[PDB]
């Protein structure tokens, strides 16, 4: 057994914008992600706009004082950090990538599902299927859907949805 959330609402904040794609696409990318998750958890997700948050969100580059600098564009395209203390929970998006709404460059809302299922506690998958499977590869995002691993994988965390 791995660090949980022990609650079940659960708040995001977005610390700062990344100028690659308006406010309205990168609030709507990240509110989907998380929808991605509480549709079949018992999880529900809401954001913040001031106060501390338990999830922060945040586009960063290189070194941003967490001892795991960015590599600018290319290589790792963003890293979270599981339930936990302090830093616990958030989710980091290298600011030298190029994130887009779909196919563009690097597609933000798959990569939010994916950094999400790490900000609730899930590792990776060695299901190529899998949204936590280590490689990012574009899918079309109006046909994506979390694998069968997926959900097992965060179900053994949080159960399923209530009646
Ligand atoms: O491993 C990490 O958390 C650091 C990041 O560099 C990894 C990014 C990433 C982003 C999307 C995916 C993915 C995207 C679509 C479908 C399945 C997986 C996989 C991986
Ligand atoms: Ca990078
Ligand atoms: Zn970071
Ligand atoms: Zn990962």
């Amino acid at each position: 057994m791995g660090p949980v959330w022990r609650k079940h609402y659960i708040t995001y904040r977005i610390n700062n914008y990344t100028p690659d794609m308006n406010r309205e696409d990168v609030d709507y990318a990240i509110r989907k992600a998380f929808q991605v998750w509480s549709n079949v958890t018992p999880l529900k997700f809401s954001k913040i706009n001031t106060g501390m948050a338990d999830i922060l969100v945040v586009f960063a580059r290189g070194a941003h004082g967490d001892f795991h600098a960015f590599d600018g564009k290319g290589g790792i395209l963003a890293h979270a950090f599981g339930p936990g203390s302090g830093i616990g929970g958030d989710a980091h998006f290298d600011e030298d990538e190029f994130w887009t709404t779909h196919s563009g460059g690097t597609n933000l809302f798959l990569t939010a599902v994916h950094e999400i299922g790490h900000s609730l506690g899930l590792g990776h998958s060695s299901d190529p299927k899998a949204v936590m499977f280590p490689t990012y590869k574009y899918v079309d995002i109006n046909t994506f859907r979390l694998s069968a691993d997926d959900i097992r994988g965060i179900q053994s965390l949080y159960g399923d949805p209530k009646e």
